[PDB]
């Protein structure tokens, strides 16, 4: 159970991380090299390709913030979790879901994520 | 939209079908033969293996039903949607969500499911 909420907090650290030269330090410990991502609007793979990603994606929404919504949970190597897109004046805007999978050296090796209103 | 209500309802047809060889037949038929299955109680893996996974979690469940809660959604290959488990009475007891992928060929080849609360 904490170890899906470190996993989810580490996550949403990336997607948060205001510095983009931190983040791919970030996405360098906590993603793997063989690492694959999916959403409605987006894809990407290896850690590089995740932290363009995440920065193009920031560039489009500045000043937002993705806080953690209810209690991750999970099985094995799987954890989901959900959050909140918060607006730079405080309001809710959106929101997804995401399931997250662990190789087995403890790195993020496939996430696939979903919209929420 | 369509294309995700019709996966989540074939998915659900199968895991309330009565019968064990009507349910072979409907597992043969929407699931591929390189396909896994994994949730928080169960694992499977296979055409046979998951039409026999349905078969042992329904007799440890007799009378109960899976119900589609909201609106499938997804995106790709991919959809996503959530159930109740509904009691032979009628009573909500659980429920569940999944995420099931389809191969190039549109038939199901993997499928990862979690426990839900109210």
């Amino acid at each position: 159970m904490t170890q899906h909420l470190t996993i989810a907090q580490t996550y949403l650290a990336a997607w948060n991380e205001e510095d983009n030269e931190r983040r791919r330090h970030l996405v360098g410990q906590a993603w793997a090299e063989n690492t694959r991502y999916v959403d409605p609007l987006m894809q990407g793979e290896g850690q590089q390709g995740i932290a363009a990603m995440i920065e193009a994606a920031r560039q489009k929404f500045p000043g937002y913030r993705f806080v953690l919504a209810g209690t991750p949970d999970g099985h094995g190597n799987f954890t989901r979790f959900s959050w909140r897109l918060i607006s730079p004046d405080g309001d809710d805007v959106a929101g997804g879901t995401d399931v997250v999978s662990l190789n087995t050296e403890g790195r993020i090796d496939n996430v696939v994520g979903f919209l929420d209103g």
